[PDB]
């Protein structure tokens, strides 16, 4: 149901700014005024995608989202 930033803009769970800047210019340079015009509802998936920055573009963002909470690896050790 959800999708994953690290993957929204093809951002390896601990990617940079390169592909973010990258991923979302490529499928957004491509949703720009050549759909858009018959259909908004993609339009958040423009931001959805952006938004990973929040997530991505902070060391506490990027270094807690990339295993989501320290539920995906637990006790470390």
């Amino acid at each position: 149901a959800k999708q994953d930033y690290y993957e929204i803009l093809g951002v390896s769970k601990t990617a940079e700014e390169r592909e973010i800047r990258k991923a979302y210019k490529r499928l957004a340079m491509k949703y720009h005024p050549d759909r858009n015009q018959g259909d908004k509802e993609a339009e958040a998936k423009f931001k959805e995608i952006k938004e990973a920055y929040e997530v991505l573009t902070d060391s506490q963002k990027r270094a807690a989202y990339d295993q989501y909470g320290h539920a995906a690896f637990e006790q470390g050790g």
